[PDB]
């Protein structure tokens, strides 16, 4: 959070465990 965001830091940076990329899952 002290970096930049915290509530928005997790957005596209901490996604689903099956997401090899951002959108790419398959």
């Amino acid at each position: 959070g002290n970096d930049y965001e915290d509530r928005y830091y997790r957005e596209n940076m901490a996604r689903y465990p099956n997401q090899v990329y951002y959108r790419p899952v398959c």
